[PDB]
């Protein structure tokens, strides 16, 4: 027995990140993603909030319960958008996080290129707000980071549908096999700064997205508008 095998997912993606390193390109790639989905608005939120570690899908999920960059847009994923997302585009987010989550309509999906969280040959997991209602309700700490941002409420989960899209990117606090990039508040606000330099012109390329804003949420829950640009 003899032959080549394609590299493991994490190595394939490490190579893509090596070939495309990014600062402020990350915000631009995420804006492009929203434009491609027909969004008219994009909101970035740096969130200081740390969440609980009691009611998680598994103990290894605790490391992703901390500070995050969230990114909202007002389009709702189609099945094709969900297929599309499973494969620089969205992959630039791995500069920031090891486990991005995506919440759109009736589904939350988490991606795990390290392939350790969800079983041995799995690279992510998804929950349906209707079909998995019972489990999601029990896993209070797991889904708290999806409630109370961008107009999502406990009511959202009762109805079973969020009429929009947001991502949660828990900020990597130490190097992984995917990336050694560590983000903190300072580094994220530096990303917000790069963008703000270019903000006018970035909307010139775009025909759907007409409003981009940057916000910060403190641990006490207070939130500030950092910057907005409109068409």
């Amino acid at each position: 027995s003899f032959g080549q095998t394609t590299p493991p997912l994490v190595d394939f993606l490490k190579d893509i990140l090596r070939r495309y390193p990014e600062g402020g390109q990350i915000l631009k790639e995420l804006i492009q993603n929203a434009e491609d989905a027909g969004a008219t608005e994009v909101r970035f939120l740096y969130d200081e909030t740390q969440y609980g570690n009691e009611s998680l899908w598994s103990k290894d999920m605790a490391q992703y319960q901390g500070s995050a960059l969230y990114v909202y847009n007002n389009a709702i994923f189609t099945p094709e958008d969900w297929h599309g997302i499973q494969e620089i585009g969205f992959n630039s987010v791995y500069h920031i996080t090891d486990v991005p989550s995506i919440f759109s309509g009736d589904q939350i999906g988490m991606l795990d290129p390290h392939q350790t969280l969800f079983g041995p040959h799995e690279s992510g997991q998804c929950w349906n707000l209707k079909d998995d209602f019972k489990e999601m309700n029990e896993l209070t700490d797991q889904f708290a980071p999806f409630i109370g941002v961008f107009g999502s409420t406990k009511e959202t989960f009762q109805n079973g549908h969020f009429p929009g899209t947001f991502f949660r990117f828990p900020l990597r606090e130490q190097p992984s096999q995917l990336s050694s990039n560590i983000y903190n508040k300072e580094k994220v606000l530096e990303l917000f700064d790069s963008f703000r330099a270019d903000a006018d012109t970035v909307l010139l390329f775009l025909k759907s997205v007409q409003d981009v804003s940057l916000h910060v949420r403190e641990a006490d829950g207070t939130e500030r508008l950092i910057f907005r640009v409109t068409a």
